């Protein structure tokens, strides 16, 4: 299905990453997520909690992302987490009406736009 | 078992348009969206690329993407015309093996908070 598919594309992902459920679930943290921010032998939940303005963001762009803008691409730009600022995007898939949405973690000097 | 398998099953009726390129250009896979929104005559992607006028910095930045040896970037090239509308087009590179592949995915627009 796609939850296994969109787990194997993201646990070859060379940056961290992680799947989530409408609920607030962690469903899957890749490798790259643990070594980046869960290095005290913590739960990703435990974690987003202990980051008081990350999670009041992401909260709100999650929302934004898996309930309205489908069509939209969804960033949280410049948000300091672990000793550097990161570039967060935020994407929903569609299982049937279950939700399956996907945080992908870059370096913030690493997302470039530009005008065509 | 393929990244390229993986990654085409999860694009494949999402709702953004999307394809997947290889490192050469070629076009080896377009969703279900994207026929419907780019390809409604049965054209080849391959057509309908050469007749855009306003794909210079994709083009550009795809190139730049297509031989980078790390795959971490993400690169959004903002306010394409294409036929009528305007799209921004996020270009990614994955590693497939030993070679890239370029996802291109269509929004209609970025939306940003900070």
């Amino acid at each position: 299905d796609l939850l296994e598919n969109l787990t194997a594309v993201i646990q070859d992902y060379p940056n961290p990453a992680c799947i989530r459920d409408e609920t607030g679930k962690f469903i899957f943290c890749n490798t790259l997520f643990h070594e980046s921010f869960l290095t005290q032998d913590q739960s990703a939940e435990k974690w987003l909690l202990s980051q008081r303005d990350f999670c009041e963001l992401i909260s709100v762009t999650e929302m934004e992302a898996y309930r309205n803008e489908h069509t939209h691409l969804n960033l949280v730009e410049d948000v300091f987490i672990q000793n550097r600022f990161w570039t967060i995007s935020v994407q929903s898939f569609l299982n049937g009406h279950r939700n399956i949405i996907l945080w992908q973690f870059y370096d913030a000097a690493h997302v470039r736009h530009k005008d065509s």
